[PDB]
RNA sequence: UGUAAUA
């Protein structure tokens, strides 16, 4: 029926929003002899409806398919048409597919810069950017930008994150937490810093959040942050370290934090200033865990923190002055655990603790 | 004995 019609006589808008018309057009695009011509005819007729098709249940398939065939000039004009609408497109079920494919097949920087302009405050508010980051459909467009574009383009993402308390809105959200991690994994160091300042400022709102705890831990894996983050975290948490060790989500961060102190000092046998404060903080921690040993060994979450501190496998090579202050105050904590060991017979993890006191002796 | 991620 439609196959018997000359391409020049096709009603491309009509076909584009139809499942079979759109599929017919796609197959025509995959047909080398007719690919170029069907593209150029289709293009001129559908260009006033670029936004419409991008959002269309079937049209979004055509737009995507077209991205593999459009000239640079054709794709540029397409982006010039719809860049102000990037918010609307990104939250859209079908629009998100179209935009990802467009972003994924940019030909040059002129096209990239247009998209970025769309995400700037001239067309998309900070609040809207935040919405996209947490949105079911939008977070995929943000991730696309994050993995396709140079970090020199990340301005609009950064601005939205550091705005007031948006670090909480983003970090404590199922989707935003993921995006932020993707961002941090590719960010420039100076961008990581700007976000880190905001994370530390709102640490209590993140440290024990179901998703926020993951952000803190992620930050702890970035080595270029050691020179300040270890002291910063601990100075903001020390007075409530026992509390945080006894909470579901923050207990993992304390464990992560403690293992990092061990890994840094052991590896010394990483820059020098870090080693200095790490030694100091570790000792203070043992003091804190010693004082509160009554609660930590008894807590449903705290015992994990304690066990991490006590595990000799973490600190074998530590067995100048510090290597003797540790051996004293951790050895002292070891014997103190023994005294309480009978007072927790009923618990499921007594034998796990008993093995650690046992493995202490074998290397002592 | 304890946490996440389109026909």
């Amino acid at each position: 029926e439609i196959s018997a019609l000359p391409l020049r006589d096709l009603d491309y808008i009509k076909l584009a929003t139809d499942q079979f018309g759109c599929r017919f057009l796609q197959k025509k695009l995959e047909t080398p002899s007719e690919s170029n011509m069907v593209r150029d005819l289709m293009y001129e007729q559908i260009k006033p409806f670029f936004l419409d098709l991008i959002l269309d249940p079937f049209g979004n398939y055509l737009v995507q398919k077209l991205c593999d065939y459009l000239t640079a000039e054709q794709k540029t004009l397409l982006i010039q048409t719809i860049y102000p609408n990037v918010f609307q497109i990104s939250i859209n079920q079908y629009g998100t597919r179209s935009l990802q494919k467009i972003i994924d097949t940019v030909d040059n920087e002129v096209q990239i810069d247009l998209i970025i302009k769309g995400f700037s405050q001239e067309f998309t508010s900070i609040e809207q950017v935040v919405t996209l980051i947490n949105d079911l459909n939008g977070n995929h467009v943000i991730q696309k930008c994050i993995f396709k574009f140079s970090p020199s383009k990340f301005g609009f993402i950064i601005d939205a994150i550091v705005e007031q308390n948006n670090i909480i809105t983003i970090s404590t959200h199922k989707h935003g937490c993921c995006v932020l991690q993707k961002l941090l994994s590719v960010c420039t160091l100076q961008q990581i810093f700007k976000i880190s300042v905001k994370i530390v400022q709102f640490l209590p709102g993140l440290i024990n959040d179901q998703f926020g705890n993951y952000i803190i831990q992620f930050l702890l894996d970035i080595k270029e942050l050691d020179f300040y983050l270890l002291a910063e975290l601990f100075n903001r948490l020390s007075n409530e370290l026992c509390q945080l060790s006894c909470l579901k989500f923050s207990s993992n961060v304390v464990e992560k934090f403690i293992k990092k102190l061990f890994r840094i000092i052991t590896g010394f046998i990483a820059s020098d200033d870090v080693i200095n404060a790490s030694m100091n903080i570790l000792l203070t921690t043992i003091d804190i865990f010693t004082v509160n040993l009554n609660v930590l060994i008894r807590d449903n979450f705290g015992n994990y923190a304690l066990q991490t501190l006590l595990d000799v496998k973490n600190y074998s090579p530590l067995l100048g002055n510090f290597c003797n202050d540790f051996s004293l105050k951790i050895g002292n904590l070891i014997v103190l655990t023994k005294e309480l060991l009978p007072s927790i017979k009923t618990t499921s993890y007594a034998k796990k603790i008993k093995l650690k006191v046992k493995a202490y002796a074998e290397a002592t």
